[PDB]
């Protein structure tokens, strides 16, 4: 089977990130009871509006191994909160850096990501954006949960191995369409680490984490 680059499980160690390993900064993380979560637990992750967004990272390398062997970064969770249009859930940044030795990502932006995805809703539906572009008109939209709700989701991206680059979003456990990664302008997150953020002070739906995870077939 694989192996786990990092995890956090909102079932494991009373839910704590401090003990799982992760660093948090901003906003507040809740271990919450939730019948639908993995051992009816969750974490739920807010802030003060206006306040500093919160960051979960988790020092995860550079990924040579998840390029080569293959393997996914993962997530389920659950939004809550009334649909409003253009806001914002989350987004997973991992910049890495260094690419394996002949592995070079096309495009202009000048960063090696191999993350850098973000949930939003538009005024229907709840978006998977990739921040490939300089700016968000651009940006392209790899999938969509369907019409906002307040039920768990799982999202995944996979990766094939042989450094293949083409990631295959997985939405609900059903492929959405492959894309390639590209670089990307974002610049401002630490190398080698993934980051989850809800990216803004401005307001965002608070959600609840079941897990979040890279796996590296084995």
């Amino acid at each position: 089977g694989v192996t786990t680059l990092l995890s956090y499980l909102a079932s494991e160690s009373e839910g704590s990130l401090k003990v799982q390993g992760w660093s948090a900064s901003g906003g507040r993380a809740e271990v919450v009871s939730d019948a639908e979560g993995t051992g009816g637990k969750a974490v739920k992750l807010t802030k003060e509006a206006g306040k500093s967004s919160w960051v979960l990272e988790y020092a995860a390398g550079n990924g040579a191994a998840l390029l080569q062997k293959g393997g996914q970064i993962r997530c389920r969770f659950k939004v809550s909160g009334a649909l409003a249009a253009n806001q914002y859930v989350m987004a997973f940044y991992w910049p890495v850096s260094s690419l394996p030795q002949g592995v070079a990502l096309t495009g202009d932006g000048g960063n090696n990501l191999l993350a850098a995805f973000y949930i939003q809703t538009d005024a229907k539906d709840l978006n998977v954006m990739y921040h490939n572009a300089k700016v968000a008109t651009n940006n392209l939209k790899l999938g969509t949960f369907g019409a906002f709700d307040n039920e768990w989701h799982t999202l995944a991206f996979r990766f094939a191995g042989n450094n293949s680059l083409q990631v295959t979003p997985v939405i609900d456990g059903q492929d959405g369409t492959p894309f390639t990664l590209t670089q990307s302008p974002v610049s401002a997150f630490a190398a080698d680490k993934l980051h989850v953020t809800d990216i803004t002070r401005g307001a965002t739906y608070p959600v609840l984490i079941d897990s979040i995870a890279v796996e590296v077939n084995s």
